[PDB]
Parts: C-alpha cells; structure tokens; sequence
C-alpha cells in the first residue's frame, strides 16, 4: 500500500491528476481496447478533476478511448436536478473533455426496476473485463462509497437507504434542508471496487484522520472496510496535511522517505 | 457481516430456523439440484431444531431434497451409543423430517480407515459442488468445530485429539466422568467451512462474550478462528442478550438498528 | 501457523533440515518432476545448511533432483566475490552436495538489464509450476527478504534500494565499511513467497522477539508483513528461546504442547 | 468512584440537585460552619440549577448558610454583560434562592491586577477550609474547566488563553461570531477542584462518550485529565443514555446494578 | 513493587511466612510496641498459615506480642459456626500459637449496631498507629477483600452485600447451597489496606492470571483495585506457576532474575 | 507535565540552561536560603552543562549559593578515576563556575560503610529541606538514574547492582572492556527525585522515543517509572527530534503550539 503525504487538497489533486493521466498514456488506450477508469463524486475529487481538465486542455491526455463508471447516483432524483451526481459529473468534468457519451457510465437513479438496474451495471463492468484504476474517497468512519461498516467485502451494486449523518452532512447542497435530500442511493459494493486493478483513494482533512489511521497503521478488519485495502494488490492512498494528525511522526517520516523522489512538481 | 442481536436462545433458533427455511424454499431444491446444508450437534443448535422441526410439521419445508454434512463426530464410538452425533442428529432433528437416509452424511467415527474416511468425506462435498449454508457455532476462545486455535484456514476434515478442557467439558453427557468420553474426533476443516457459501454462527451465553467480541470488532487473526469471517463473502453471527456483555454499547445499537426490520415473528 | 518452539539456533537448524528432507524424501522427486526448493542466504540459515550436508553425507537426502530458487542478490557484484549471495550458497551448502547446475536459480545481479533478470526469475519459477517449500528469516521490523515494510501482497521480484540499516547491518561483511555494501539488491516479492506451497521461517535471536509477537498473537496487517503468514495455507515458524520474549507465557505453553511430540531427536 | 447511568438530562439535573439537597440538609449549616459548593456554568448544569431552584421552593433546602465558589470568568467582560459567567449565574440560580450576596465567589474578570485576583480567589478557599462538594462538568478530551490536557494535577487558579475550539464553540452566545467572544478566561485548577472533599462530574451527551470512556475505563493518564478522578477519594459522574456509546455493555449493566437502588423519583 | 515468582502454593506459603517472620523478628515487638498484622481467610493463605505454625511451633517466632486484624467477616452468622471467619482463624492458626486474646481482632459479624461496629475497627488500629504487614488475596477480577471493582482508594470498613458470583463461589463450604450463604459482610475498605506499611499479596491459580497481569503489568487504573498497589510505598506479589500465564515470557524472566537470590529454601 | 519540543541536543541544552538560571535568579538564593540543584552525569547533560558554564561566564549567574546533590556514582572507584562521576562534575561543571566546594555534595563510591552513605545521604537533602530542582535523564525502559523497572515511588538512595546492559553501555569510558566498568553503584531512589519541587528531563535521541512516548502519552504504571512524572507537579521533559518518532503527529503539534511562546533564542 502506498500514502503520498502532501500537504494541500491541490497537490493531491495534482498528484492524483498526474497519476491516472501516466497511466492513461502508458496504456495507449483504443477504442477496441479503452481504459476504464472508476470516480467518485464529491468535494474531495474537486482539486483532482480540476486538475486533469488542465492537462486535458494542455494537449497531455484524450479520453476519446476511456470508459468510466461511477460509484453511486440518488435514487428518485431528476438526472437534470444540480444536486445529482449526474450533473455534478458533467458540469466539473465531462462538460470539458472529449469523452463520447457511449464511454460514460452512471447509474440511473430513476430506472424503472431499479434491481435490475444494479445487475447491468455490473455485467457492463465485466462486459470491459475490468476496471483499471478506480478513484475514490473514504468515510469518517472508514467506509467506501455509500456501503455501511461491516460491509462484505464482496458486496456488489446495489440500493442502500441513507444514513441521517448523511443526509445532514449533504443537506447543504439542498438549500440546508434535510428532508430535500433523497433517502436512497444506488452505490457500487466493496466487491466491486476490490475487483478494480488499481484502486487509489484521495483523503482530506482532519475529519478522515482516524480513517488514515485505520488504513495504514491499524490492522485488518471490517468494521474500518478502509483497512480491508491492505489486502489489495495495488492501493494508493493520497492526503493532505490535515489527515495525517494520527499517524506516528516515524509512519510520516517512513512514506515521505519512501516517496520523496515521486512528490514534486506539485 | 451480519450480526442479529437477540435476547433469547429461544430467539435465536427461531430466527435461524426462519432463516434455513426461506433460503431452502427460495432456492427450490430438486432430486438433481438438492439444496446443501452444514450441520453441528450440542446444545447451541437445539433450539434451532426445535424451530426447523415445528415449522416443517406446520408444513413450511420439506426436507426430500436437502443433502446434510455434519462438523463432527466421536472416534470409536457406536453410532448406536445415545452419546454419539449420530444419535444426537436423528433424536433431535432425523426423526421428525422428510429427509432421504441417502441424503444424509455423517462421518463415521468407527471407519476401518480414518484417513480414508475424512478424504472421501471431503470429495462427497465436492461431488455436489458446494454447502450452501453452513451452520454452526464457536468456542470460547473463538475456535471451530473441533479445530485449534491458529488452525490454517485451508485446514481439511480430518482427526484431532480432543483437549481436557473439552474432555471435561463434555464428561457430563458420559454420567459425568472424564475417561469415558473419546479421546479422538473427526471433524471438518476450517477450510471446509470457509468453502460455504453462506456462514451462520449461533453465539449463545455469557462464555462466549469474548469470542463475540473478536468476531465483530476485533482484528482478523488466526487465534480467535472466528474473526477470520471477517473475510467471508457471506456470514452472519446471531446472538442472545448475554453473549453481547464485551461489546461497545454503540456497536450493539448499531446493528440492532440496521437488522431492526429483520427480527420481529420472534 | 505452526509455531516450533525449540531452545537453540542448533536445534532450530537440526528440525528445519529434517523438515525439509522428509517433505522431499515423501515428495519422491524425479528429472521430470522436481521438488522447488525457495532458500534465503545470511547467518539465520546457517545451522540448517550444516545440518542438510550432514544429513547428505548420512545418505538420507539427495538433491539430484531438487531445483532451487534464492531469495535475493546484490546488485553490481562480481559472484566471485566472495560476500555474494552466489558465494554464500556454493561454499555453504551447493559445494557439499549432489545438486546439478542447472538446478540452480539465483538471481544475476549483473545481468545488462535488470528488469528483464526479474521478470525471467519469475517465468522460471512458474515454468515448474510452484515453490513446493520456499524457507526464509524475517527482518526485526516482520519484513521478508528485502521487502520494504507496507509492501504488496503481491509484490514480484524487483530490484530495491537498500536501506542504511541493511547497510550497515550488513557492512561487517566488507571489512566493516558502509560504502563498500552495495546499493541495490533484487529481490523475490512477498507475491512469490506466498505463492508457495509451504512457507517456513526461522526465526533466531532476542532482536526477532518483537516480529515473532506480530505473527504469531499479532493482527494481520501490512506493516509487519510477517503476520500476512497467518492467512497462508501451510506457515510454520521455527524459533530459539531468545526469540519468544514478547509471547505471553500461554502462548508459548500451547504451542509446546501441540507440537511436543514433533521436536525431539533434536 | 461511581458512575450514576440514567436517560436522560432532566434526569441527570433531578439526580445531581437531589444529591447536592441530601450533602446540605445532612451537613447542617451554620453562619459559623456553612456549606461550601463549587459550581459551573454552561449548558450542562441547566436542568441541575432549575430542580434546585424548584426544590428551594417546595421548601426542601436553604442557601442562607452556603458558600459558592464558581470555576471561571470570562476576562474583560462587564458583569453586566449578558453572557458574563456572573450574569448567568444570577438569572440561572442566584436570583432565585435565598443566598447572601456575601457567600457568593465569583472571579472577577475585570481585576485590575489578575494574578492578585487569582491568589486570592485560592486564599479565600483556604479561608473556609475546604470545598465541601464541586460540580462541574467535563470537555470532549477530558479536559475540566478552562484547564488544558496535560495540565498538571496541581494547577492552581490562573489565566487561560482560550482555544478557537471554545471560541467558537463559545461564538454563538455573542451573536454567532467568533472574534466577539473573550481571548482569555480565570479559572480555577485542577488542584483546585481535587481538593473538594467531593467531586461530581455531569456528562450529558454523545460528545462527551470517549470522555466518560476515559473516566470510567481507562487508565489513568494527564491527556485525559477526567480519568485522575479515579484516584479521588469521592468522585461521581452523573450520565445520560447517549454518553454511554463507548462503555462496554458489562459496564454499564454492572453500574445499573450497582447504583439501582439509587436511581428512582427521576 | 515486587514480584515473586514461584511454582507452587506450598512454596508460597513457605516464601510468605519465612517473611512475616523475619519481619516480625527484625522488629522485635514488645507489649508497648507490638508488631501489627493484617491477615486474610479462605483457601489462598492456607499454605501460608501451616507454615507460620511450623515455624512457631520450630521456635521461630512468638506471637505474643502481635497484634493481628482480619480483613473480613459474616454479617449475621454465629462465631461458632464453623464457617465464619472467627472459626477459620481459630481453626487454622490461633489454636496452635501463643497469641493473646488480647491481641486479636476480627469484625463481630454480630454486633448491634453494624456501623459502629465498623467505626470502632478503625479506631482500634488507629490506636496502635499503623499496621506494619497486611496480607491478603485478589479476586479474578483484581478487587480486594470484599471491596466491588471501583471502590475509592480511601473506602474505609464497611458493610457490603455480596454478590451472587461470591455466593455460589461460596456456596461449597455450606453444604453446596447458595442461599445459606450469609448476605452481607463486613469488610475493611481499600483505603485501611493502602495505610499498611507492607502490603504482600498471595495469588495463586490460573484464575488469577488476568488480576496478576493487570497489577504487574497493567497500568494504574480503578477497575482493577489490584492495580493501584503500584503507587503504593511497599507492596508485594507473591504467586504460582499457574497464575503467570498471562505475563510475557520476558516479564517473569525480569523478576526471576531481579528475586533469583531471594526464593531458595523453598 | 510540559514538553518542550526542539530539534537539537544543542537546544536542548540552551533551553535547559536557561531554565535553571531564570529559576536561580528568580529565587534570589542567600547563604542562609540557598538554591539547591538536582544534577546527573553522562553525555545526556553534557550541551546543558556547556551552556550553563557560558551563561556564568557571561555574568548572567553565580553558583556561590547554589547546593547540589548528584543523583549517582560507581561504588569502589577512586574519586581520581577519570570516569567516576566525581571527575565528570568538576571537568565538566565545577572547575568552570564559582561553587564552594562545600556546596557540592557527591555520594562517596568509596564510602567505608555504604548504607551509612546513603542514609547520609538523605539526612544531607532533608537538612536544606528540599531540591527545588532535580535535572535527569531517562533510560531507553523508561528507568530513573540506576533505579530498576518497577521500582517503588518511593524507593531512596541505595546501592544498586548493575545490570550487564548498563556495563557494555558504559564499557567505552573504560578502553571498551566491561570488567573494568564497576559492579555496583549508588544512586538516589524514585522517592528522593519525586520530592523536589521541580523535576526536568532531558530527552535524546531516537533510543529514548519509546520511554518519551510513555512518559507523555502512556498511562501511568510502574513499568515505564517515567510515566509516573504525570503525578508530580511540576514535570517538565525536554527533547529533541529523533526522540518524537513514536508520538502521534497531534500530540507533537499540541505541545508546539503550547510551547511555541517559550522556545526561541535557541
């Protein structure tokens, strides 16, 4: 497991950013053989969406041959609403590259059955046989996406009923209401994301500082499904300055040591 | 992983009891594809029985088509003696249902060839395939069936001596002395086990508070066996009031909350 | 996991070479199919390739027909020279015994391009398929051949940066300089050795008390790579006195007596 | 040390004031020999203040002889002002009971010279003799009054440069604005308060859970300064239900028992 | 605070009162300035007991100038009957010393009026000053005498009702009934046992294991009242083999060595 | 208890030295109300010593009323030795300021009769009343001058015998053999230390960062006798960086922020 620690949310982005554009490009990706890519929505991909438009616009990727998928979408929830993730995609990232509309992946949050839904989200996956590097963030209590703590680690997409930490810690984008917010999402299981060849997870501030810790220092267990990545052929964990108030000044000192010649530039 | 937060034993085999049944009726069993199911012997299991036997009498399952493996059975011990697994499995479960002697699967204590009997035991559950759910319960210290603590989890049916603290433990049934229970026992692997498909854990009492405790918020580790479901795709541990007594008052509240709409008929 | 406890470096040399015999004499190896061998250099294998000779010489084994793999080399070193890992193995063990030179895999640390050396070494191994038995030591901080802390699971053979520590600790071997110590070594990953069959430690010394702790009572996580041993099918660790510090004293009791009937002759 | 679990905070404030009617009434104070109180101010002691002032006028007990010491002061603030510690504890309590105006101690936070202020807020202590009984309440990391972690345990009375956390935590009192609330604060020591001849610590709410963990089932160490009152000879914690969440279930049933016959007429 | 290992009772026993002897003997007690004991009942200090008598009875010590204090009694059970803790004493060590009448004390588990009772056996040692050696046992759970888990450091003699574990514990010596059992008992209070000069502890058995970790190696904390003997000026551990399995190897190899010169004649 | 955080063994000796001049100054010592200093040897002290013998040479303090006491010496070596502490002092210290010999008090290694010494000893502290600052080291267990692990709080100056890690450590000051470094030395007990007003402790180097964390973060236990300065009133340990490796990355931030007002000039 690797951990880049940086100091703020735009060197991650940009570290990030860098990090799947290299990968893209070591690919050479076609349209027989595309990359898949798995991204979440959210504050903290902000800085690394930004980031890879940049360099999009500066001539150093194309994803005309990338297919991505996303982690979850509101059930119930206009496609066009703002507060979808639907429109949060488009507006901060698709709007400004050259994805073609047959490579972009989301679950429907208004499909008509919605467990069927779920199941060809899955087969469309498997139809590309895997997805290469898939992006995410990570829960205050150290789950991923919308799967709760004690997940299965082969857990697949499915509907889960939001929590109301959630639904206030979202209530925000709907005005500052709480009962605006939906109380189903669509989310992809641990499975899924496990299944992800390379999976990297971008942590920011001191809110998820318990979860770092969890996830490099602590042991394997469910309850912080974050931890459960130690047993990942490839996981990358990504932070700022913030999140690291958990970890042992010699955990620090041994990535910065480890990584010290891939964190400049940013 | 799932964990049902019961008050009675009562509970808990009826919960159990439900959960077989609907599992069995979903997956309409036939004489070509019958419907495997892992069995244990003792007291934590009897309520349990109580409840399969009674919902079958009220007509809610039948038992033609399911194919039963036991954990375990005494080595060198009539399958006659009342004592034996054997005896304990037609008494209490056997003699009150539908099932086929052909579909019923025992290791026998008393085989010319003990190798050879935990070997073609092993090959009789691969010829269906795989156990579809796997019943069982844990030590106190977490263990298995019959496996030791820090047994490998690719460990096989095969022949252990049995330790004094079981000996004893078990002396009551042998009027009460300790020479007359058996010294040796077959008994399934942990790998056997792990092969299921579904894993459930009865914890009953007060003893078993610590192993509760290891499975649910403890760290995986090969000391405490049963911390080791952690890692599997499918298992769930129901439990009584007392066993509960070593977890955190909000780890209880927690579940008791996600599976509050799956424990009422009990 | 088994755990051997045993008093001396002697002993714990005496019962890893019987191991290793009985599992070759049992395997009956032949030209078209060999027993792989995984073997690490240094002073930890030292009373086990004294005790393999003698047992050679006793004609109780032969390695006409074993095929071996080494852990690691150093990188930009002549195999004359005398500190080499190729040294090493010939004048300890290769030169005493019946082995026949194209049974002999160690790693080139001259080869013109180290990358290709690396991905070779591994083609090579799954050429025969698998490690049926892969021996090694373990570092004082649980890490395995020069595998940094936080390593992969499924890290393959590469070539390392050494670290300071490693430098110096090892500096005594070229007069007692640290600029005479290479800089870089290749070496097998964690992958390669989990890939074996049967994974088998020696663990010696009072400085090897804390990584014996984290593997055998110890959670399993990346940090102390040692413990990831516990998911292994078939790990055994073979330690002296020294090394069981840390242990509570049940520990060590269980463990002896387990294995009480396994360890004398020695 | 004991630990009083009940549901909720009007019960917690019923419990406290009962125990603090019970301390007088039994003591019999004279002008001569009058009661000495410590108390807080904050939310916490709300329902405590309100059910002494109702059982004041049902006629059960007379601050005539008793003498209170409060634990801080905002610095450069008017009495007057509307959230002073002066002002809140006029319209919260003094207001309404019979105390002279005479056995009121309050820190004056605008002492023209506040180390005197502070020496002689101790000498006036010491005057009485002893604290009979000081309740206060408890911060998020166990820190008690102005009183950082790790403050020794025989702080004395002083001045405190306020945390942005209290700051803000503070800010909505003066508006809801951060740089209106005071930089510095008097407050009494941690030797102050463990020189009462009784401690009783209110913990109302979820916030306070690791707190009351550290308190009641940790060990004792300076971070958490709560968890020193463990080597008080009379310290009692008063609780609601939803500071319990990090007690284990044993815990709490164990001071259920304990403490039932002490817990009806709330 | 010293710990002395041993392997068996009797060699407990033997170490203990080749202790109280020497201490006893050092001191050169006389009518005006006699040699204060504390002293337990039940089943741990029984070796110890036979071996004071033999001494005494060798012409190794005389008692007539100790005085000794019990730690406990029955609330409501006839000195005569054979249980109470006055019979025990008698029984096992006053009938066969030279002691005065005089000179001993024990809680009249009869007395009119309990509290005063307990408040005149405070005094009574207050009298002599001090108590110069108490020795007494430790529950599994680490209290001491009949003191709950959480009791004050300061607790004083007092009435306490026993707890059902203790009952049935108990249960044994009346018949094997639970409810002849008494109810209550008088108990000196963890704050009179700190007050001795000396305090040696006697565990034996394995149930002791945990109560003997938590106060070696532990750190100092309320729920196990063992713990705190670590801050106290002069407190002794002295155990059996079977207690120290919960100690690291490392821990009891310490204090071998460190009391290596101290446990031969035993 | 504070911790001052610096980067250097050179700033730690400035901030030391500054400490203790500020608190001479401040005391305004006499020849009737002299200042009295606690001092050990060693190279922990030696940039603290430099810096002191600076300050006074620089006018900024006088040692003519200063009283110091020594926490050790080796027992049976000439005073003339190089190595005793003897010449330590007065090489390092004493020849350099302008402190009456009969100001200086050193424990006679060569005393006729060593219990008389210690005794001594102590008479000589209690004389002047008590230390109002003792400056010290910690050992890399945690252990306080040559007091052992677990030594009681209140233990007093003694002889001790060394323990072979302590001869080899200190075997270079005498050529590199450990016979010629002495078997037994006298050193102040727990006690003595714990009764100065002011207790400092230098702490450095990577060695020393497992007994810094269990001083500051740790609980209190007997084990690591650095961890019960978080009783004493007045602590305060100072350290450099190599010794913060094992604190968590907040808790180093808390203390900087903390301290930050008190630590420039160095």
């Amino acid at each position: 497991m690797r951990l880049i620690p940086l100091t703020t949310a735009e060197q991650v982005g940009k570290w990030a950013a860098r990090h799947i554009v290299n990968r893209i490009n070591a690919f050479k990706p076609t349209a027989d053989r595309p990359f898949v890519l798995g991204l979440p929505t959210g504050g903290t991909p902000m800085t690394t969406y930004k980031a890879l438009v940049e360099m999009h616009k500066a001539g150093q990727v194309s994803f005309k041959h990338v297919v991505t998928f996303n982690m979850d979408e509101y059930v119930g929830l206009p496609k066009e609403h703002p507060e979808s993730y639907y429109s949060f995609m488009h507006r901060n990232f698709f709007d400004h590259v050259d994805i073609p509309a047959e490579n972009i992946n989301l679950l429907n949050g208004n499909a008509p059955d919605i467990d069927a839904e779920c199941r060809q989200y899955e087969e469309k996956i498997r139809s590309y046989g895997k997805i290469h590097l898939f992006m995410g963030g990570v829960g205050n209590d150290g789950h991923i996406a919308f799967n709760e703590p004690a997940s299965s680690l082969a857990s697949r997409t499915r509907i889960k009923t939001l929590t109301h930490d959630t639904r206030v810690a979202n209530s925000r984008f709907f005005d500052n209401d709480v009962n605006q917010v939906p109380k189903y999402a669509l989310t992809v299981g641990v499975g899924t994301l496990l299944d992800a060849e390379e999976v990297m997870i971008l942590v920011l501030g001191s809110q998820k500082a318990l979860a770092l810790q969890a996830a490099v220092e602590g042991c394997v267990n469910h309850m912080w499904t974050i931890s459960c990545l130690q047993l990942h052929p490839k996981a990358i964990m990504v932070c700022d300055e913030p999140s690291t108030m958990e970890l042992k000044v010699k955990t620090l000192r041994y990535f910065n040591e480890l990584e010290a010649e891939n964190i400049k530039g940013l």
